[PDB]
């Protein structure tokens, strides 16, 4: 429900995912940083049944599969950020920022 989006991935050598809230860019993060985010959030909020973070694959990802991972990360964030205590947590607010 909250207007969190991941409208792009970018090759930079690895891939980053560009996260926006209400059309404002908040951060640019690689997949492993999302994986760490999920582990941190789940430990902090373990009484919640978290949605599945998009997973790893036994092969390198094509352009189409990077787009699918982007969509999956957006769907994940749409769910967890729409829960106030999780979306406003120190963990999430740190994640959604630039160094």
């Amino acid at each position: 429900a909250v207007p969190i989006s991941v409208p792009r991935y970018k090759h930079v050598k690895f891939v980053v995912y560009n996260v926006y809230m209400a059309g404002r860019q908040l951060c640019s993060k690689r997949y492993r940083e999302f994986a760490i985010l999920h582990q941190n959030l789940k430990r902090e909020f373990a009484n919640f049944t978290f949605p599945r973070l998009p997973g790893k694959w036994p092969f390198s990802l094509s352009e189409q599969q990077l787009d699918a991972r982007r969509r999956g990360l957006e769907e994940y964030l749409e769910k967890v950020c729409s829960i106030r205590v999780i979306g406003e947590s120190d963990i999430m607010q740190e994640f959604l920022s630039e160094s």
